[PDB]
RNA sequence: CGUGGUUGACACGCAGACCUCUUACAAGAGUGUCUAGGUGCCUUUGAGAGUUACUCUUUGCUCUCUUCGGAAGAACCCUUAGGGGUUCGUGCAUGGGCUUGCAUAGCAAGUCUUAGAAUGCGGGUACCGUACAGUGUUGAAAAACACUGUAAAUCUCUAAAAGAGACCA
């Protein structure tokens, strides 16, 4: 009861409506989750291991999660030419990156759904779901909820920024999940789906668990690029590639904000090994394992840890990682011929 | 080649594109045809007499016409209160009415598709036709496109004009049809489509046979009304209930434009018994029969013919038009149960 | 609207409504049928929590005294008769002195008279006569007396709205 409530509560960052969220764990111990994301070209570490991360935590607190492969969310946002021979390519091989990181496949807890596949065959049950959903809206409601996407409004806005918002509302009860998650990049979605319920009124509101944005290799973009290589770091670089772009990243020395690899390490490296073992040499005073968070800040805040101490480990915390995925990679057929297929074709940005 | 020609132009009004025309009955003499329309309630004459009569020429051409019911369209519109039931029920009534009117069905030439059994089946077919209109479009664009629901732009926008134009132009290619014919109400989604055609670059564009709106019976109101009795003439009124409603129209005297009955007497009754006899008296004249519609107006507008004997002689005709659909509206007991149930509900405007 | 009918129904001079007929919309005709409403009080009003995916605000439903007393009038249970417990109606602008945009008096804004209830209506309250459905009496048909309900049935019967903090083609 209070176990799990802590483990649930430990997933997201931004937690609200503790409440409802004890409601639902008291009636309901195994619920239904997803995830809604915008598949072209690569994956980044974000959408790979953090969510990897979340989904086994998931899983062990009692949490039923299910993949969501969006294919026509990517061609109504207009990504690799519209085609859906390539963005059903990236799929499966995005699915086969999150099979081979440590996925519990054989347990029946995962599951795999592609939206065309989900929503051809349970139409019935989707088209009346978006057009109440539609009734009850406005131009300006729904031009304010085009946040997923891309930009805000003062710029080259389409109809896509219209029929997007209402699926993404409606996904949440064509799926029968019973709660979900994503980020902070869907609160206008978010606000929306609550007004619109509020005005059906149905049983109890899910539990958000908004996931911060991490920023770029830079000091200016915020988010995660699957685009341009120089601003996340992908899940099948080599280990050279992978040490070139983790050494090129913004790391201010003794500085506290703006330096990603804090969260890099706070919501990657940290809830996987369960600790983090800074590599040094015998000068520096030895190996520092770090078993939380805020003994690594208030260690690097005070003049005894330095970033040539903490890139080396954490990018030999990174091969470690992706060496079970180059293997897998490597010993299947099928696997190689994805990954040959998607690193060639152009990603849009 | 040319009789065929001239009688598919006498169908429209404002034809447009002859050498298409042409083209497409020398290379498919047989075509696919069908109407959208919104079920609401009550069917009004324009829907229904004129309807049969383009239907019967267009059999008669040598053209198939198929009838598609638009539920969902109407519960999209939000019409008696969004019910699949009462809206069913209304497809239902005024399938009944157009099969008493008069349809070929025992030719295998008229055909009825409801939009949800369509749709429903054959989801593969249609999800991804809407889908590529709905990536070529802007967010302007589709709110121009918002004439078939109702208003214009400034007023209650709601999304639904947005879902409303997408599916409106998909229809073109998801019923297999080669040409199509409506109105004048949908010429930005005309013009839509052609432009998204354009962009993608098919076949050959089909003909269109925009009809002019009948007015209402006072000077205002330039369509018709499914809601308001005062306003247009149904399908199932009695003879006195039918006397009442044409006696009670805007008819100037001796007034060619803003007089609905002349249009009426052009598009209902003129194309069908393809004579028009004004029923007078000895001391008026006598009997004048007219085979054509000039000849009408020049002695109507010379001094020699009055509204006195002109709406006699139109009522007259009305309701030797409607006896065939009394009849077979009370020599069964189905299409009675179905005008009962359909006369007590309320039909919102 | 007054008359004969002691009163009400019944006809006449006039208006409106239901229905029908004639008529070019307009309009005319047919009583075939019907027709004041008041007695009566309140209502501009903290905040939080909850009502199938953030924060805040104006707003739809329940719990925390529901801010002048909050349930105002009705209803239910106990009453030597004063009372003891619960449910139902959550409002918009102006104003009188406060200052300015106006050098001092149209119009608006920061605050006070919880509500000037002062100016208007939105909504409920025991009751009466008209018309209707049921009972007993007076009753030639018709109609009247007292009892239950209607004139706004009314409450989203749960089909209910909006704006600022935002990473695409």
């Amino acid at each position: 009861p209070e176990e799990k409530f802590k483990i649930v509560r430990s997933v997201g960052e931004e937690c609200i409506q503790e409440d409802e969220l004890l409601n639902l764990l008291t009636k309901k111990p195994e619920p239904v989750c997803y995830d809604g994301f915008e598949p072209s070209g690569r994956m980044h570490i974000a959408q790979g291991v953090m969510k990897t991360i979340s989904v086994n935590k998931l899983t062990s607190a009692g949490c039923r999660v299910k993949i969501w492969i969006a294919d026509w969310f990517a061609k109504l946002n207009n990504k690799m030419g519209g085609d859906l021979k390539k963005i059903e390519t990236v799929g499966r091989y995005l699915i086969e990156i999150w099979k081979a990181v440590g996925m519990d496949v054989e347990g029946g807890k995962v599951e795999f759904l592609w939206s065309s596949k989900e929503i051809n065959a349970r139409a019935d049950e989707y088209w009346p779901l978006v057009l109440d959903i539609a009734q009850k809206n406005n131009l300006k409601r729904i031009i304010r909820c085009s946040q997923i996407m891309g930009r805000s409004e003062q710029d080259e806005l389409t109809a896509a920024q219209i029929f997007y918002p209402c699926m993404q509302c409606a996904d949440i009860f064509f799926l029968k999940a019973d709660i979900c998650q994503l980020g902070m990049d869907q609160r206008k979605v978010n606000v929306l789906a609550r007004e619109y319920c509020d005005d059906i009124k149905r049983k109890n509101k899910p539990i958000i668990l908004s996931h911060h944005m991490l920023p770029g290799l830079q000091q200016g973009q915020e988010k995660m690029s699957k685009s341009d290589p120089s601003s996340s770091v992908f899940m099948e670089d080599e280990e050279a590639e992978v040490n070139v772009k983790i050494k090129k990243a913004y790391c201010p020395p003794k500085v506290v904000e703006g330096n990603p690899c804090l969260e890099y390490i706070k919501y990657l490296i940290l809830p996987w090994f369960n600790e983090f073992t800074v590599e040094r040499s015998a000068d520096n005073g030895g190996n520092k394992t770090f078993k939380s968070y805020e003994e690594l800040i208030a260690d690097y805040e005070s003049g005894e840890l330095h970033p040539a101490d903490l890139k080396p480990a954490l990018s030999k915390s990174l091969n470690k990682i992706l060496e079970p995925v180059r293997e897998h990679f490597r010993k299947d057929s099928n696997a190689k011929e994805l990954l040959k297929r998607v690193k060639a074709y152009r990603v849009t940005k």
